[PDB]
């Protein structure tokens, strides 16, 4: 599979589809509709983190009126990387960062107590984010992750 | 409340309790028996991260054999941070590092798109993991992010 | 609500906005007259930080005479962040970096002392800055920076 | 004025003003009684920020059961600085990094607008926070930061 | 299983290790003798960065006349991380970090080409060196990285 | 022998490089037929990192409709260096970097047990990468470093 | 006063006004002649690092033949810093650099020594640089800083 | 002389220096009588940054009261640096910094221009710090840099 | 003296330089001819790290077809400085930053010894680069770093 | 061979080293009398970064009244690096630095220009430093760098 070796061209690609995408006044779930794919995992590649199937690619690229070399880009694979700086300035991003922050230690405690000796997987891997109500008024966000455990073994 | 200026009289502390723990053979699931407490946020507690409630210091110190200098300093708020060094080293840590490394800008767009400006908040939050069986075999950790949001609105 | 990866598309409308500004000697006060905003609210995002309401974006774009994509731009949530080196070498905002450096300790543990354990809010938050006389003569700044009690509790 | 050329030997002691102050259940706010000096002043110097006169240095160590050792080095002008990593983890001390990052080329602008080229001092400088409650439930923090414009002048 | 917040503890056994050993004058490979593991995990976890099953750490314990509480902390999960730094100095070490730094693009790109789109595990993963002789005088270290390929698949 | 004082006109080749291997639906592999190197080395060329030899160049060329321009930059000798970063953000790329992360001191306590004092050359090396079927089902990644053992020794 | 939010916008003008220098053999006392300003401050403004008076931008503009969008430009207070590595790799600049680096400590313990607790002002500030003989032959350079004293005081 | 190789043994020894200094309420100036010396080459001896001739080492040691350990090491070549972080945090040290960080273009500038192609050296060099006072009323610091004219001249 | 206050119309210039050497496949050598000066610091001013003087300017624009813009600014002092990163990740520049950093505490431990207190300057400095046989078979460099000694002497 | 995993170990022999080394008013010249080996490496021996043979260790032990377990310590090969903050602050130190920084893309130029693609090795390499007359009067320091070229060729 063909694969990217810097962001520079698959960032410009991004700069387009979201100048196609604010232009159209479009949502990422209608950008999505068609797809037979996960909101998170299109979007994602939408903004340079994915390659794209051919079909999804196509779909995408019919919605914001892109040609056939965004088509053929959507389904490279990247250099995948969302913070460059390592740590976020963003605050909507920080509060994830912060979340493994603070948590980081007792997420490696909690996996080793439960699972054993190794890891939860980032590539075996899937995510979700879900809007459910507040009960004491408001909104909040339910974020899922899904990873593979994978254990280190004595070799 | 009682606070703390720096990690470290909270990190010896920290050190007491894992060898308590260690040396007890106990796991944090049997040493947060009867706090009334989630384990994620107990274990983070005793990993220096959190203040805890009298009634769940004294039990925790009560199963650690620890005195009542460490009942007191339990109940302190401490200068938070799993992660002194940014981005971790240690793989189990640094895939829950990569997770938001990866789809940082797609959680972004996507709170945006669901919720509104603003973000998903890390203290209005509670954080869990759970075991899954894999349908292809194997285990897998399902890992819960609640946060509330908190709308950016023009003022 | 529209969002933007990065900021290099918001950083170009900032420069343009910038170029109009200075070449018809406008004052960000006389820029926000219709508006219906706070001067802080609207200097900010004018300068990148955050996205106006339509008619608000509308009002500065008629004032800089900026076009239909700009005001399309200016609607858009930008990745947030003014300081791209973290640390300023501006020393008009360096200042207020040191005020964090210095005091930072003493916010949290008087928040701590006065509020409890959890934060004062940056989101559920409203900034201004005043100019008034100092008894010994010349001027002084009055920057007010009000942000909610979010506690952290146990879960 | 005597003054310090490292952050250890006031660290040492701020060390052992937080483990007294923790063991005997004291406020900053009845550590600073008789002192006439402000509270958030006294907070920043008992951190290891600022020098104490020499009486507000005697009472908060009667307070805390400090010898002359300590009265002395109270007295002492430290190196300053209470954000070691220069960006904090901790997320209440976060809170106010983040306000400056991004609100930061705001407050130069309007510096500039409203006073003209130069600085707003982070010396001839003072810092309150205060507790008032949110019309719509909670509690809210004002914190003041109140210093004076030098400006910057052709020579 | 038992794990660990941070290095010291191992640290300092790691100390006593080295120390005991350079005092003996005994090679890894002397010390492993009997554990049925291989010399790069045994190696690796005496130094701090794997755990040992029972029957390896009271083996590696009786070359080392080290105590039953050295015996428990060889059997708990560490902080990983061999090189605090990121990037080390020691020219030993860093000759195969340059191998990275020269070479991880194009692991990058064969790695999609030959397997698809994911990663080379290195958890899945076991690592081995070879001393063999070089056809034109000398000798050359064959170092083998052999890891599961974890595809990368649209969900 | 020519080389290049920055990475930025060979980047650019090989934007043109992956333009045209994308656009020709080729792999490194049929890039690198009848040059009679390996394609480690080749695809290491293409990526910036090496130079070609002029036969090796002008095969390449001819196979991505490269002009002469790019068959004499391909044959100068680059500024070396595949991760800016100094460590990657990609996944497949980090995991290498991890694996000298974790492996590191293990690797250099056995190249000196092994081999004594010095290094493993980076230099006087070779990469090759294999797939090999995994037992357990699915595939491995067998990657072999090659380096010539330079002794370190007293003068 | 016009402010500006970027170092480029007068990077531009700085390679402008530096490319006219160089075309036309100017010194920079040359180019100050009639501004009615020090060489140091106009020579730090035409580097982009201060804003000149209208009258004294139109006599730089008038020497290096520059428009009166330079002129306006020159008359915006810049985003100040010249040595945006933080640490200068020029051996000129460094120099400088390492006089802070070595004397640093000496001059804040003088400072409180002499003056007291607080600051000397690099706002209210002047800079001057004089060559004088050196007694054993060549010549030297005698840089004056002279800054305002601003005490710390407790409040 | 005798040199050293880390700034530990000096460093504790600036702690004692530094302990018997705030003990006995000694200034900088009243510890220099007698020594022939600057105050602010021994002011930075005794904080670490220059060995002192035997003569003025035992007069320091004696108004300290250390002991013929300390002379001994007062007279060692320190490896030199008061800013470890590189970036000072400490404001009377920042503002020195910031100074750099402002006119350090306008420095080297002046310098080629002035006297040429080479350095001011911060070697054959010598510091002078005064207190003047303000004819607007307070005091102000001049602080001379008096550094040799070093060339660079084509070889 | 003409000088620079950044990088990159230098740096412009140095790939012009760079892409005719190339295009007319000349080595530093063959360009230097007539010059008068020596190889290595010519080639660092081809290299946008030197000024040259007007007869060694015009020939090396003789040598590449450069136009009388590129006369003076070769006349011109750079902002100097061959590694932006400080570090380099390029082998062949590595290994030379490798060199001090094994050594560097032992040059100052000799420089020390045989001269005294002080430095060996990097400006009143030439380097020399030579090839010489290897007597087991192959080539080395020996470069010659000539620095005159500093003394640093008490004031 | 013995190696060693961190510096802490070698760092505290390097004090004694020291102390001993200024108790004893000892040159390195003095102490590396009988080894049969340069005074370059058994001073970079003695500051941590090189191992000694048995006879030499002996030796040097014997000059400085060190122990057996000195002795063994000695002939331990360290965790190798003289400046863990990759750019020294120490002036010496630091020059020595800035000719690989300014002159770094020239070495790399004339080395692939003389010899070839690849690198001149700082492991086949030894280092010599010889005190020269000036013939404008003083002294210089020859510092001669002699290492192998080890060649880059394609595989």
């Amino acid at each position: 599979t063909q694969s990217l070796h810097h962001s520079s061209s698959r960032e410009a690609l991004t700069d387009i589809i979201m100048d196609a995408k604010i232009r159209k006044n479009l949502t990422f779930e209608a950008i999505n509709e068609g797809t037979g794919l996960s909101l998170a995992f299109v979007t994602a590649a939408l903004l340079g983190q994915h390659p794209l199937p051919e079909q999804a690619a196509r779909v995408v690229a019919a919605k914001l009126d892109l040609d056939e070399d965004a088509v053929r880009l959507l389904q490279t694979i990247p250099l995948r990387g969302s913070i460059p700086s390592g740590v976020p300035t963003d605050p909507t991003i920080y509060r994830f960062y912060e979340m493994v922050q603070i948590y980081g230690s007792t997420l490696k405690a909690l996996v080793h107590e439960q699972f054993g000796d190794g890891i939860i997987s980032a590539i075996n891997f899937k995510l979700d984010i879900k809007k459910v109500p507040d009960p004491d008024g408001g909104e909040r966000a339910v974020i899922t992750l899904d990873g593979k455990y994978l254990p280190t073994k004595p070799f």
